DNA sequence: AGTCGACTCGCCCTCTGCTGGTTAAAG
DNA sequence: CTTTAACCAGCAGAGGGCGAGTCGACT
């Protein structure tokens, strides 16, 4: 109450100092969740998890629909109505919403020998990871009823092979 | 008393991934 | 001009780490 043997302490409170221990060094995680692995150092984190199964969202955005499973998601999503944006570029000023915006606005913008994503199925590549997620989705995704070709009778199943085939017509 | 350890409530940060407007090239 | 899909900010999902304030419990 307190110091720290294998951490620079960050007294001070008896346990301000055992719970840093427990999520830093000794990954105690006393608390475990009923259908997943989950396990975690504080019981609040807990019950916070469990809204993923249940689906409880106890927050209601008093100007809009929203509820949050948690306070903060909350907080954040207050700024969209007052209109705040607290984050900023350091190097262009541009304002955001929210700090990882922000971080890959920076990322995209003032980085580089950043790290593409070469689509597996096609040749193609794009930046973000996420919209990897959406080509593969709208360009290798399975599609059940099937295309037919625009000038022959082949039909497809995935809109890759359709708009590849679409050739040498 | 005086010190916990356990209980609880609250602030703020990070990583992840989808959505829809814009824009620019390819039909 | 239309059609298309990557680019981009916006925005919501889950989780980690800290501060600090009540008490009954035990020396
Ligand atoms: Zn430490
Ligand atoms: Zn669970
Ligand atoms: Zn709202
Ligand atoms: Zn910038
Ligand atoms: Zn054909």
């Amino acid at each position: 109450p307190h110091k720290c043997p294998d951490c620079d302490m960050a007294f001070v409170t008896s346990g301000e100092l055992v719970r840093h221990r427990r999520y830093k060094h000794t990954h105690e995680k006393p608390f475990k969740c009923s259908m997943c692995d989950y396990a975690s150092v504080e019981v609040s984190k807990l019950k916070r998890h469990i809204r993923s199964h249940t689906g409880e969202r106890p927050f209601q955005c008093s100007l809009c629909s929203y509820a949050s499973r948690d306070t903060y998601k909350l907080k954040r999503h207050m700024r969209t109505h007052s209109g705040e944006k607290p984050y900023e570029c350091y190097i262009c000023h541009a304002r955001f919403t929210q700090s990882g915006t922000m971080k890959m606005h920076i990322l995209q913008k003032h980085t580089e020998n950043v790290a593409k994503f070469h689509c597996p199925h096609c040749d193609t590549v794009i930046a973000r990871k996420s919209d990897l997620g959406v080509h593969l989705r709208k360009q290798h995704s399975y599609i059940e009823q099937g295309k037919k070709c625009r000038y022959c009778d082949a039909v497809f199943h995935e809109r890759y092979a359709l708009i590849q085939h679409q050739k040498s017509h």
